[PDB]
């Protein structure tokens, strides 16, 4: 069944820690089997629930919370706060939660008066462990002011649905997609945060992102790799549409990566380069919009090159190799060095088709001994 959270005590007045009462409506749903806890307008603050692996809000099988819309209701920490807090709204650790989630609300981490790493969202089973949260779903969802991550969508979720959202001014990335399965990032805005707008990481495979947006970012738009650690290279993954620019680094990143598609999207304004390829193979660059990027040095539009981690977690050395950039209209700015190139570092197999290169000290540049173009 489902709840009103100020039935459980929850006053919303901008002040009252409403944590406890949040939670008991949890709780009632989750034992009705189900269930959508609500909250009026208002602001609700809450306190840390314990150790930072407790989160604040915990939601449990058949639980959703939902609120009178972004912007009108705003769950934030309580000023003062000062502890690591994996998630202010969380599932269970080690425990296989399904059928969860939030919408139209927004989650303010309240960084600038309080201190420690303060995630938006986590959830997930056991990092490096077997099973994982099922069926979760947000839906016009605002996370903004997290000293750390904005949604952190944890190792490891199978069938995720983050729709129609928006995370900006955290502390890390906007986004997270730590090790996710057949999910979803659809319509999503990632902006203002002091990394990546976008971070796809730890082996995640079979995820489609569409029509995301990430501008105004630390570092690049939007990036896929594999991670700190030696594990399974993120895979199979398509970027539909949306538009990546005026980030400090990238606009896309692929790092020790494979059999990644990227179309249809618009990316201008970057620092460095629009789209660049870093160690990774079967990656398919289709239809893209990239321009004037370079803006904060003199790097080409499009940048493919090797990975060296011989001397890393993995001791092998990532050639990018089967590189298919096809059909895209890419143009430089005053410091496009080039529309698209490879370093000569075994970077092997490119295959340039159909492209509109403009306006750049020179169009293409390429070096390994298998790499080829076809009218251009
Ligand atoms: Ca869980
Ligand atoms: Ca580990
Ligand atoms: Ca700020």
């Amino acid at each position: 069944m489902d709840y009103n959270v100020k039935d459980f005590g929850a006053l919303g007045d901008g002040v009252s820690d409403d944590r406890a009462s949040i939670q008991a409506a949890i709780d009632a749903a989750y034992a009705a089997g189900g269930g959508t806890v609500y909250l009026p307008a208002g602001e609700y603050r809450v306190s840390a629930a314990g150790e930072p692996g407790d989160g604040c809000l915990m939601l449990k099988d058949g639980v959703y919370l939902a609120g009178a819309g972004m912007g009108e209701t705003v769950i934030k920490l309580i000023d003062g706060s000062d502890q690591k807090i994996t998630g202010m709204v969380r599932s269970a650790y080690g425990e296989e939660t399904s059928n969860f989630g939030m919408r139209d609300l927004t989650l303010d981490g309240n960084r600038d008066n309080t201190s420690g790493k303060v995630d938006g969202w986590f959830n997930g089973y056991i990092p490096g462990g077997d099973g994982a949260d099922r069926d979760v779903t947000i839906e016009r969802v605002e996370v903004r002011e997290m000293s750390g991550y904005g949604f952190d969508p944890h190792e490891q979720t199978i069938n995720l649905t983050i729709r129609d959202s928006v995370a900006h001014d955290n502390g890390l990335d906007g986004f997270v997609a730590d090790y996710l399965v057949d999910s979803v990032f659809e319509n999503n805005v990632a902006y203002a945060n002091d990394r990546h707008g976008f971070n796809v990481v730890t082996s995640t495979h079979d995820f489609v992102m569409t029509n995301n947006v990430a501008y105004g970012n630390g570092s690049s738009g939007l990036v896929v790799q594999r991670g700190l650690e030696d594990l399974a290279l993120p895979s199979n993954i398509l970027i539909d549409g949306g538009a990546y620019y005026d980030n400090a680094r990238e606009g896309v990143l692929l790092k020790m990566t494979s059999d990644i598609t990227l179309q249809n999207a618009d990316i201008h304004g970057n620092g460095s380069s629009g789209v660049r390829v870093y160690g990774a193979q079967d990656v398919q660059i289709l239809d893209n919009q990239i321009h004037d990027n370079a803006q904060a040095a003199a790097v080409p539009e499009v940048l493919l090159q090797s990975f060296d981690d011989t001397a890393g977690a993995s001791g092998t050395y990532y050639t990018t190799l089967n590189t298919r950039i096809e059909g895209n209209t890419i143009s430089g700015s005053a410091n496009s060095t080039y529309g698209i190139q490879e370093r000569n570092d075994g970077t092997d197999y490119s295959s340039l088709i159909d492209n509109d290169i403009a306006g750049v000290q020179q169009p293409i540049q390429l070096y390994g001994p298998h790499s080829t173009v076809s009218g251009e």
